């Protein structure tokens, strides 16, 4: 599928389950007037540590298209660094 790229923040993480959602907000830097759900899986935040995602927290991410609607391939900060997480 095509890679497509997008940045936001963290909707909400469910640590335990391993996932949580994005709320993208702009997307190849363009804002949305209407931020949409992304799905997000723990093994796709880029950082060293314990992987999860802290509400609020602001990332940039590329994602794909699925049957599904949107999930993400690969998130990290801003700028490219890690991710924050919870710890």
């Amino acid at each position: 599928p095509q890679v497509l790229r997008g940045s936001g923040h963290c909707k909400w993480f469910n640590v335990r389950m391993g996932f949580g959602f994005i709320s993208m907000t702009s997307r190849e830097g363009s804002p949305l007037e209407n931020p949409v759900d992304v799905f997000v899986h723990q093994s796709k935040l880029y950082m060293e540590g314990f992987r999860s995602l802290k509400e609020g927290e602001p990332v940039e991410f590329t994602f794909k298209k699925s049957s599904k609607g949107f999930e993400s391939l690969r998130v990290t900060g801003p700028g490219g660094n890690p991710c924050l997480g919870n710890e």
